[PDB]
């Protein structure tokens, strides 16, 4: 887009070639997909060419990415004093169609594995990895996830090198390939997670700075989906957490579960919504948070 | 008024009222009027009769045809009851339980009432009950205080004999009781439309009336049961959260009562009842009138 009387950095040439690009595959191959990774904030990447995007139906959502990873190095205690990087990235995840990216540009020189990069010991690090995952396929966007990374590989990328296929013998390793399995079945089946939208995103609550906890929501039409996001290795016990519908809700996933490698801390498959004003919602579900674990929860149906 | 309106006798009340108060600025002067004349209680400088009192003989005539009748068919009367309300603060009002209404074969205000002799005496603590609770001054013909069962016959004594019996000693401990609840709380004090807010009024199939009695930080919650059936799980919507004490239970076995009672300790629930954003969960005594406030 750039090239570092006229003075202009914006090379002219290659954006009409990316707007012809776009515009002609789309012509010839009306079912195709053309996605972008630009690293700066040029607006309308994933805009149609008619309204003078460059015409891509992707963006990479780096900024997300960036905050997401910065914000999950830092160590529990220091998460309370960061918190507002994890909330923004909503702000921005709707001014392009975004896939949110995880890749080997991330894996490598000396940036770390994802598993690497996570902070604590190996149960730590298996639960904050558990964790970003759940709030990646949660957080609005499409998803992308690099080799490795779905179990947690502890080396850097190699390309001369194999994957450490050895590692899924280990059972955090195998744990957070199974997370993996499972938050793409629950995005396969369940169409709240396949509208990225504003539409498709509520806010349940973004004000708990000291215990570093977010809750939100998201719907298609009468169905939604509940996610309530503990980033602290400290369980929360009857943490109340206000919900839209009342009556029994289910629990569709818990990132804590010993399947996944976790301790085991849950709330049982049932829990009972009080008709009680929470989060300035009608109702609200009192939980108990797990430690560093994403809890997915659904109203009964 | 009347003979239409005789104008001689209308300024002469209004210059009877004008020149009471003159002589005599802390004086009372109290009308009964059987018309729906307005202003009676109102100033002669707003075309007013000047009087500071008027009768509520309106209120009267509901409260008795409502309680006349049987809780069975109560349901079917509720707006008799509920209806008060909007009379209530057309004047100055006295509610009135006069000689007028025991007299030529109407029946004492004991007779009145409807069922054995238990429901008659829990009937009549009701009533008082609901007539200390409802807007405006109380007034009682004696005998009233007993429940005692004879018209009043003026060529004898009151059925003082009565007062060893049960069930009438116990209507004089709750009007004494009541009494006591009026004096001591300011709530009652204030006869406005500020002073009553409801609770809730649409419960005809039970036959249940819940309103709050106001002024400032005070607030005195009624709860009424016009049937003999006891009602368990029975949720009030109030304004405060908190502890909520029972000021006063109208089937106190002390007053003749079966004794089924919230007996204070009662904790508002926040969950929005009534339209209001807490909760009480009361167990609701037969025939019986609860009063309570927020503990302090």
């Amino acid at each position: 887009l750039y090239r570092d009387i006229f003075g202009g950095r914006e090379n002219l040439e290659a954006i009409d070639f990316i707007k012809k690009f776009n515009e002609t595959v789309y012509l010839h191959f009306p079912e195709a997909i053309t996605i972008a990774e630009e690293s700066t904030a040029w607006p309308g990447v994933s805009a149609p060419t008619y309204n003078n995007g460059l015409g891509f139906l992707y963006k990479w959502n780096m900024g997300w990415m960036h905050d997401t990873l910065d914000y999950m190095r830092r160590d529990p205690v220091h998460r309370k004093y960061h918190h507002d990087t994890l909330t923004f990235s909503l702000w921005y995840a709707f001014s392009e169609h975004y896939i949110l990216p995880l890749s080997h540009d991330e894996v490598v020189h000396g940036k770390g594995s994802l598993w690497t990069k996570m902070p604590g010991d190996d149960w730590q690090k298996a639960a904050n990895l558990r964790l970003l995952y759940g709030h990646m396929w949660g957080h609005p966007g499409k998803k992308l996830l690099f080799m490795g990374g779905e179990f947690g590989q502890h080396h850097e990328w190699n390309h001369d090198t194999q994957l450490e296929w050895h590692l899924l013998d280990q059972p955090y390793h195998r744990g957070i390939q199974a997370w993996v399995r499972d938050l793409n079945h629950l995005y396969r089946t369940h169409p709240a997670l396949w509208h990225d939208g504003p539409e498709g995103f509520e806010w349940i609550d973004f004000n708990d700075r000291d215990q570093s906890v977010i809750c939100y929501l998201r719907k298609h039409t009468d169905r939604l989906l509940l996610f309530v996001l503990n980033f602290t290795p400290v369980p929360r016990e009857h943490y109340r957490v206000g919900v839209p519908i009342g009556g029994p809700w289910r629990e569709v996933l818990n990132s804590d579960a010993v399947a996944y490698g976790g301790s085991g801390m849950g709330n049982f498959g049932r829990v009972e919504a009080v008709p009680e004003s929470w989060h300035g919602r009608p109702f609200h579900l009192e939980l108990t948070l797990p430690p560093l674990a994403i809890l997915i929860l659904e109203p009964e149906s």
